[PDB]
């Protein structure tokens, strides 16, 4: 009655997708296929593969890499009650996929080393040369990239470039955010670039590489303080079509999206009146920018990053 069931190329990270995964295959019987790796190289891979790929469905941790494989065309239309459930500023204004999840940027920062009134008022501010030494960031993931890409789409090409070359200057690179955040911890460095939800991750285990730290929110509508979407996509050529519509659907649905707001992994929900974990700061509450996801830059960002040194 169940076929062998899905493909799934996972650029979320791992222990997220387990949750949905362990949910999704009781509810449906359902098998699902992880096959795990970045948002950029499994976007690449599909665009590589086109329609020789197995992948059933694409889930990323940010969107340049869905707006990568949409202009290569190789996405599905969502079925109408997916497009109905996820809220409309989750939503790409152009593209075949939808949000499926959200994180904050935040400052990290250890309070034993430096004291909130002391932390950048913006993020362009990073650029400052009192800000030499000073913070850290992991610029080859997608999660930074992304980051880039909203202040490139908020201040444009010259203003983003400039801040990239302070940026070489000033900052001190990690490889994985995680890292980031335990530097900051160690006291390595007074803070760093990340997302919202590693502290609350550790803090759910043992706490020892979070403890020591605590989290800035930007506000004002910085580009500090951009909200990124996490994607999920069916891929125009499965060969399980309803199957993968099936995997879309629930992840955005109540199932999902309650699964957001109670599981380990702290990443905000994105579902029609879809409250998230009651640690978190609401949406709402962020004064993000509006930045239209579909207009984010995959390749723009690694052109100007690469420009600067920083890759
Ligand atoms: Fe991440
Ligand atoms: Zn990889
Ligand atoms: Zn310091
Ligand atoms: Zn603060
Ligand atoms: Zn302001
Ligand atoms: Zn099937």
């Amino acid at each position: 009655s169940n076929d062998s069931g899905i493909v799934v190329y996972n650029a979320q990270h791992e222990n997220l997708v387990k949750s949905w995964v362990d949910g999704f295959t009781k509810d449906t019987g359902i098998k699902v296929t992880l096959r795990n790796g970045g948002d950029s190289e499994l976007g690449n891979q599909l665009v590589q593969e086109g329609s020789a790929s197995p992948a059933d469905v694409f889930l990323t941790e940010n969107s340049p890499a869905m707006v990568l494989v949409d202009n290569a065309k190789l996405f599905a239309p969502l079925d109408a009650v997916t497009q109905a459930q996820v809220a409309q500023e989750y939503r790409p204004e152009h593209g075949r996929w939808t949000g499926i999840a959200a994180r904050s940027t935040v400052f990290v920062y250890n309070p034993e080393k430096i004291s909130e009134a002391e932390l950048p008022k913006s993020i362009m501010d990073l650029a400052k040369p009192e800000w030499k030494g000073r913070w850290a960031a992991s610029p080859s993931g997608a999660d930074f990239q992304a980051i880039v890409s909203a202040m490139l789409e908020l201040k444009g090409e010259k203003a983003t470039l400039e801040w990239l070359k302070a940026m070489k200057t000033n900052f001190t690179a990690y490889k994985g955010n995680s890292t980031v955040m335990k530097a900051v911890n160690a006291g390595q460095i007074d803070g760093g670039v990340i997302y919202h939800y590693y502290r609350f991750v550790d803090q759910a285990k043992t706490g020892e590489n979070s403890g020591k730290t605590q989290l800035h929110y930007f506000k004002h509508q910085d580009p500090g303080a951009f909200v990124s979407i996490s994607g999920g996509g069916v891929l125009a050529s499965s060969k399980h079509p309803k199957e993968a519509q099936e995997f879309v659907k629930w992840i955005t649905g109540k199932s999902g999206q309650d699964i957001l707001r109670t599981n380990n992994a702290f990443e905000y929900a994105v579902g029609v009146d879809a409250a998230s974990n009651p640690k978190l700061v609401p949406l709402k509450d962020l004064d993000a920018p509006k930045v239209e996801p579909s207009k984010l830059n995959s390749k723009k960002v690694v052109e100007l990053m690469t420009e600067a040194g920083l890759l």
